[PDB]
């Protein structure tokens, strides 16, 4: 048996999270460094306006992406780690997994950095003193323990956050603007003066972006509110509604803030608007600094933590369910997290972000066409807690599903500027065949999934 508190299914009358409440997520969970970095760089390529356009249309299939991931979590409130046991074995999802759970934890000591830097600048600027490790360690800790209150934390927070960081960023374009003498509309032309990159592989870094998150938003929307009593059309339009929720959260916030990214970039040749602002003004006074630093605070707390360290969290709990509890798992995710010390990445993110996306996209094609298409939605949770039962394959592994991942990885490369929508699309339709075949030597259904609503 694999089953344990914390990797449970999420029952009805314990779900906290309802269609605005995911949005006032989303959208301070937009907000954040990294997203400066991209669309800055992108203005070497394209034009702010077009940079814009490329965030908007990254978004959205990110979105219809998410519509399709989320369905499971929200009607049977399971773990990412603890679905990914269906196509792939209860074992064999550990390799895609173990592959997604350090992309996870990557980004968690990225943006531990970056937070770090920022609390290191606001004593810096009142005491001199210039230590950054400590403040690392103390940092991850404390977005550590924050962790441990889980959603109840991370909701409360970004809700508060989200006015106050929509609002120091509206601020943000306002000053610049101001102090360089300049209208919105003039700034929306200026970059571009070097192109080459095609404008797909451009929506394609946007969505290289949020691929990690939402392949395994499972372990957010697990809490999300559902009304057990529905239909298939009033499911559809709660699955309808919450996705739309998430893009109203990402969009809006993720356009604001990546425009400034790239304002900076082509007013002053710096995506950091610290940098940028600092010149443009001729410099700024000790508390108008702090206030940034706190931004940069703000813009990490309300991000890193939800999407970064709960997934790895619930792979350890709900792989080794006597070994590790959700408390425990964000400590060890934290800990391993941090010495990845990813600070020392060469490149840029941007061909990362391209990596990332052509990386999972297999892996979201797969999961939305088992559970969709192959099997019709209709799931055994007590299979999936049990180390023997239909989702068990050979000995713990599905190889036939290790092998479409690979065969969809490959055709993948075929197109290497759509890599993403094509190995998504060649692994979905894949399945089909692969699964039509396994499913002649093991069953696709249990008698135990009619136990369903007792987990519930
Ligand atoms: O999956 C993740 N986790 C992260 O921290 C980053 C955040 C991000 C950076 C740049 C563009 C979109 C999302 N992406
Ligand atoms: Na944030």
């Amino acid at each position: 048996s694999l089953l344990n508190p914390s990797n449970a299914p999420t029952r009805y009358a314990e779900r906290s999270v309802g269609p605005f409440s995911l949005a006032a997520i989303w959208f301070a969970m937009a907000i954040q460094v990294a997203i400066f970095i991209a669309a800055g760089q992108m203005t070497s390529s394209f034009q702010v306006w077009q940079v814009i356009v490329a965030i908007a249309a990254g978004c959205t299939i990110a979105v219809i992406l998410l519509f399709f991931t989320q369905s499971a979590a929200i009607r049977w409130g399971i773990n990412f780690t603890v679905a990914a046991r269906m196509p792939f074995g209860i074992r064999g999802s550990l390799i895609p997994i173990t592959l997604k759970a350090l992309l996870s934890l990557f980004w968690f000591g990225f943006q531990t950095w970056l937070g770090a830097l920022a609390l290191d600048e606001i004593t810096r600027l009142l005491t001199g003193f210039t230590n950054l490790p400590l403040w690392i360690v103390i940092f991850g800790a404390i977005q550590v323990v924050t962790t441990f209150y889980g959603i109840t934390f991370i909701r409360w927070m970004n809700v508060f956050a989200s006015p106050v960081l929509l609002a120091m960023g509206v601020y943000m374009v306002y000053l610049m603007l101001d102090g360089a003498d300049v209208s919105l509309g003039e700034v929306m032309s200026m970059g571009g003066e070097n192109p080459g990159m095609p404008f797909s592989t451009a929506i394609m870094i946007f969505v290289g972006g949020w691929i990690a998150v939402v392949v395994s938003i499972h372990d957010i929307v697990k809490e999300c509110k559902v009304d057990p009593n529905a239909s298939r059309e009033g499911q559809t339009k709660a699955d309808a509604r919450y996705a739309t929720a998430q893009w109203l959260g990402m969009v809006p916030a993720s356009i604001i803030f990546g425009f400034i990214g790239a304002a900076s970039m082509v007013l002053v040749g710096e995506w950091n608007p610290v940098i940028a602002i600092t010149e443009v003004v001729g410099g700024v006074s000790i508390p108008m600094a702090i206030l940034f630093q706190v931004f940069v605070l703000l813009a990490t707390w309300s991000t890193n933590p939800a999407a970064n360290l709960l997934s790895p969290a619930y792979t350890l709990c709900s792989t080794f369910p006597r070994v590790f509890t959700f408390k425990t798992g964000v400590i060890v995710s934290a800990v391993v997290g941090l010495l990845m010390m990813p600070w020392q990445f060469a490149g840029v993110l941007n061909t990362f972000l391209n990596l990332l996306a052509s990386a999972l996209g297999p892996l979201a094609g797969i999961m939305i066409s088992d559970y969709f298409l192959v099997r019709r939605r209709r799931i055994s949770l007590h299979d999936l807690y049990r180390t023997k039962g239909i989702y068990t394959y050979w000995r713990g592994v599905n190889w036939v599903a290790l092998a479409v991942y690979a065969v969809a990885l490959a055709v993948s490369f075929l197109t290497p500027d759509l890599m993403f929508v094509t190995g998504l699309i060649a692994a979905l339709l894949l399945h089909i065949p692969a699964m039509r075949w396994v499913a002649k030597t093991f069953p696709l259904f249990s008698e135990a999934e009619s136990r369903n609503e007792d987990y519930l």
